[PDB]
């Protein structure tokens, strides 16, 4: 019933002792042989604090502002917002709500912003009047998950048998495509059926199956399970842990490695409560192309075609809102 999900310590992540780092890349390895899931522990971030300002800003939110936050596919006026900005509920038929932000850098003069590239946008914000401090601790939190963020990134190297700076050194301020998004689950009575969905093991959802679009995902969660990953045992449930960050593997890294470490396929059960859910998607540069390879193999060879994150990002986030339902 339960899934083996393992609590790592990754503070040596952040030092120069070499050889505790390698015990930590050896417990990243074996997690992602096995579930593909582990909860990253001592990580310097305080989540309580992050917690209650994120509170503070759901409570405090208006119809009003929201219609002027929201992202084109609720509201055509806004034809520029794709990703960034308010992704409204649908009061009696759609129960969750969010807030997705970008890199702070992607400032009107950003040469991507400029050339209006794809996947690129211009972070919107609510009236600083309203929420006063918001913008300023959100764009300070975008950058502790990111010195977070490329720790681990080194342990993911080192458990693969290359240098630390293998992914890393792609993941870069100036140019990251990774995402902040704040998610509010709401408790609702009578809750919408249509907001209900039935696997076909017959259990209820808020979110079907998939595999993620990202390279990794780092995920602050209140304490109130609803994770469930596929196993060759069936589905089994993944514990709530509101201390540590849950991280797995996405299907970039799935590409990369020739299914070595495999994008875990996973869903949300539904569960009638209010709580939070705070990804940090680990996406990299438009441009950025690692080439394929397989560690099971001595040569280290696989017969995959490179593909260009920018590439990847566009045709994933793509597919996903076909298969499973605009967010
Ligand atoms: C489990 C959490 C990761 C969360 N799920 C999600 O966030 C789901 C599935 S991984 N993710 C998405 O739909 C992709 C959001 C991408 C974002 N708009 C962006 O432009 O980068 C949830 O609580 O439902
Ligand atoms: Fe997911």
């Amino acid at each position: 019933s339960k899934a083996n999900v393992p609590k790592i310590d990754v503070s040596p992540l952040f030092g120069d002792d070499q050889a505790a780092k390698m015990r930590v890349a050896q417990q990243i390895d074996a997690a992602s042989r096995d579930t593909g899931f582990f909860y990253a522990v001592n990580h310097g971030i305080n989540v309580q604090r992050l917690s209650q300002k994120t509170k503070e800003f759901h409570m405090s939110i208006t119809p009003e502002e929201k219609w002027d936050l929201a992202i084109r596919a609720y509201n055509k006026e806004h034809q520029d917002q794709v990703r960034a900005g308010y992704y409204l509920s649908i009061p009696g038929k759609k129960a969750v709500e969010s807030f997705c932000y970008l890199n702070p850098n992607f400032t009107p003069d950003h040469p991507r912003i400029q050339a209006k590239t794809p996947t690129h946008e211009v972070n919107v914000w609510p009236d600083e009047t309203k929420h006063p401090g918001f913008q300023d601790f959100a764009e300070q939190y975008y950058w502790d998950v990111f010195g977070l963020s490329s720790a681990l990134l080194k342990g993911y190297a080192l458990a693969l048998g290359k240098e630390e700076n293998f992914f890393a050194r792609h993941f870069k301020p100036d140019d990251t495509l990774a995402s902040v998004v704040l998610i509010r689950y709401p408790y609702l009575d009578p809750y919408p059926e249509a907001a209900i969905k039935t696997a076909a093991d017959g259990t209820k959802l808020s979110f079907e199956w998939h595999e993620d679009v990202s390279l990794i995902t780092v995920l602050y969660q209140s304490n109130v399970q609803n994770l469930q990953v596929e196993t060759a045992a069936g589905y089994q449930d993944i514990e709530a842990d509101d201390t540590g960050y849950l991280i797995n593997c996405g299907s970039y890294m799935a590409h990369l490695t020739n299914n070595y470490y495999k994008a875990p396929i996973h869903r949300v059960k539904w569960v009638n409560a209010e709580r939070q859910s705070l990804p940090f998607f680990v996406n990299l540069g438009y441009d950025s192309v690692i080439d394929p390879f397989d560690p099971r193999e001595p040569n280290g060879k696989s017969d995959r075609e490179p593909l260009s994150y920018g590439d990847y990002l566009q045709n994933g986030l793509v597919s996903l809102i076909n298969k499973n339902g605009q967010t």
